[PDB]
RNA sequence: CUAAGAAAUUCACGGCGGGCUUGAUGUCCGCGUCUACCUGGUUCACUGCCGUAUAGGCAG
């Protein structure tokens, strides 16, 4: 939108796809998570949904001074040493529709579906009759791991992200603030 | 377009009385199993969820 930025992940054997570096992909995002921020556009540039992966490059779209010097959070470690960096730079000059980055898109109702189910003062016997499994059911989201107490490895994600703009603004908040409706750059 | 072409074996029955298998025995003796290794390929596509409705500070 108004500062796109970029953060590079060095190749190693530390960050794989199994559990060093797959889990570091949709549930690392501290900046708008813990390390303290929560007004950015969720806009990864490696949305490439052949390999189930949304992006590759730590992709983040902010404002001017969001990019420059208003992104120095604890949600960009690890790549000091065991990896590459990132700076800040201006935002989509022409009309990317970027609008796609990690959001609150996912589908793992099943978490907590029993009360959707039957606990609804019933029994056990309508936990797919009275309301199914059919948002408790993993799909092709394109988009990197999270490691919460969910496994001791990664997990699933995907992107709540669409379609972007083409002027340079950020758009809409997500869960996870993914920037869709705004003309974030497109790669 | 075939060693082609076709076809009801059925009904009924008491197997049964008896038995001592015993005696004795030295398994001995000897040995090098070593050498290396990422389980971070999720122990529920998940552990709690507002409406099963890709609805999330989702605890990610």
């Amino acid at each position: 939108m108004d500062h796109y930025l970029d953060i590079r992940l060095r190749p190693d054997p530390e960050f794989p796809p199994a559990q060093l570096m797959s889990v570091l992909f949709g549930k690392l995002h501290q900046a708008l998570v813990a390390q303290g921020g929560d007004r950015i556009g969720v806009s990864f540039p490696d949305l490439d949904e052949s390999r189930s992966r949304l992006g590759e490059r730590l992709r983040i779209h902010a404002s001017a001074d969001d990019l420059r010097a208003l992104l120095a959070r604890p949600w960009l470690e690890g790549l000091r040493d065991h990896l590459q960096f990132g700076e800040p730079a201006v935002v989509p000059h022409p009309t990317p529709y970027r609008q796609v980055s990690r959001v609150q898109a996912k589908s793992n109702p099943e978490r907590l579906r029993r009360r959707l189910m039957r606990r609804h003062d019933l029994s056990e016997e309508e936990a797919r009759k009275r309301i199914p499994d059919t948002v408790a059911r993993a799909l092709d989201l394109p988009f990197v791991t999270l490691r919460s107490q969910s496994t001791g490895q990664h997990f699933r994600l995907f992107i709540r992200h669409g379609p972007l703009q083409v002027t340079a603004e950020e758009g809409g908040f997500t869960c996870y603030g993914l920037s869709k409706g705004g003309f974030v750059p497109w790669f």
